[PDB]
DNA sequence: AAAAA
DNA sequence: TTTTTGC
DNA sequence: AAAAAC
């Protein structure tokens, strides 16, 4: 009777999936088409393992995806060779594909992207070992860390390690802001119990401009002096509280922000080398931009790209992880809360657990 | 690759 | 049919 | 440079 929307922020999905075999199918599918540039039919792979991860029910018959949206006739076909024999001969050509396992294993070095797996693969790498002992090639300073730190960053980072590293941000923190509000975001907000990171949003009610600027510096120098600070780059803020919307742009939003690998000590850890290297991300942002940032920082990727293209298609609304914009009032809309970012779309507030898309 | 314009 | 798909 | 980092 309740029609199921093609929009992740018009769905709940909690981490408990019913319909893994088939998602896990489409997730390699659209892994796939990401690596070969194949932008739209990546997005629709994409979008129809979302739509699934939402059902409270698995498809255990063809009849069982009547009135699914995002679920065409490819993606229809990958479902029905699942059913038939629990294996999807699709994902399992991409699996054996040697073009997709390079890019797997390069790509999971911190520091190393589609491009450089790329380059690597045209180049006729095929292991980690023969890249890291080639005399002609050059690592970043980022690769050289994603190298060293490797099997501890490769590992995910789980729930009482996450707790650890919470502590050690907000006791670094507020020694520095008493007032500042340490939130944390991204997969661990959501309710998960992995991640390949732990991220953090930073703000303050009272400070002044340059206490804000501060902090990040000061936390880092801080870790340093303890040497505790593996890999730093903090990512000065390039945030204009007045600026002009626009459509076309390219990845990271403008807010101060630093992207960290710290050493995590075995006995901080409430559950070898006595110790494990986590990567951390830090965003600090101006108190009245919180609720846009904290809602672009928890996520999840689909849900953020789906809440856009929603503020954008259904209610000719601009958003961002800085601000919300209604072109047809020619206002910004204001936010204290989630919450409020999800009343101006008009739209049902989903909890940060509910947001697993 | 799917759905809207 | 062509356009859009977060950014 | 691009590419990487979310
Ligand atoms: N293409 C992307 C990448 C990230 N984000 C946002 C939402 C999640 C947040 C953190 O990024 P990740 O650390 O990659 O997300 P994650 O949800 O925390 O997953 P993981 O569990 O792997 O750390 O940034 C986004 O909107 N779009
Ligand atoms: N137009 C250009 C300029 C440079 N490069 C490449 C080849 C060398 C590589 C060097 O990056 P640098 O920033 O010059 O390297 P680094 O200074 O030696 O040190 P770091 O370890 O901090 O990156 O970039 C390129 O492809 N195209
Ligand atoms: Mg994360
Ligand atoms: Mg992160
Ligand atoms: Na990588």
């Amino acid at each position: 009777v309740k029609k199921i929307s093609q929009y992740a922020c018009q769905r709940r999905t909690t981490l408990n999936n019913y319909n893994q075999l088939f998602t896990d199918a489409l997730d390699i599918l659209a892994e796939n088409d990401e690596l070969r540039e194949n932008e739209g039919s990546c997005l629709a792979f994409m979008r129809a393992s979302s739509v699934l991860k939402s059902l409270p029910f698995p498809i255990t018959s063809m009849k069982d995806t009547e009135g699914i949206p995002c679920l065409g006739d490819k993606v229809k076909s990958i479902i029905e060779g699942i059913i038939e024999d629990g294996e999807s001969s699709e994902a399992k050509a991409v699996l054996n594909d040697e073009r997709y396992k390079s890019f797997k294993l390069f790509t999971s070095v911190f520091g190393v992207g589609l491009k450089t797996a790329e380059k690597w693969f045209r180049m006729g790498f095929r292991t980690l070992s023969k890249i890291q002992s080639d005399k002609s090639l050059r690592f970043t300073q980022m690769q050289k860390a994603g190298f060293l730190y490797y099997e501890d960053l490769v590992s995910c980072v789980n729930r009482p390690e996450a707790e650890a590293v919470s502590m050690l941000v907000k006791e670094a923190v507020v020694t520095f802001l008493p007032d500042a509000l340490v939130t944390m975001t991204g997969g661990f907000r959501r309710g998960k119990m992995t991640g390949h990171d732990v991220d953090f949003l930073i703000t303050s009610p009272e400070a002044t401009e340059d206490e804000e600027q501060q902090l990040l510096h000061k936390v880092t120098d801080f870790w340093k002096q303890q040497g505790l600070l593996l890999y730093c780059d903090i990512l000065e803020s390039t945030f204009e509280k007045f600026k002009q919307p626009s459509r076309k742009v390219d990845a990271l939003d403008h807010f101060q922000k630093c992207f960290l690998i710290l050493k995590l000590d075995h006995g901080r850890v409430h559950s070898g080398k006595g110790w494990k290297a986590i990567r951390v991300d830090l965003v600090m942002c101006p108190y009245d931009r919180r609720a846009f940032a904290l809602l672009g920082w928890t996520g999840s990727r689909q849900f953020e790209r789906d809440l856009r293209r929603y503020a954008t298609h259904e209610r000719k609304m601009m958003l961002d992880n800085h601000a919300l914009y209604d072109r047809t009032k020619r206002v910004f809309l204001e936010a204290e809360s989630e919450e409020e970012i999800f009343a101006h779309l008009g739209l049902d507030y989903i909890e940060p657990w509910e947001r697993n898309a």
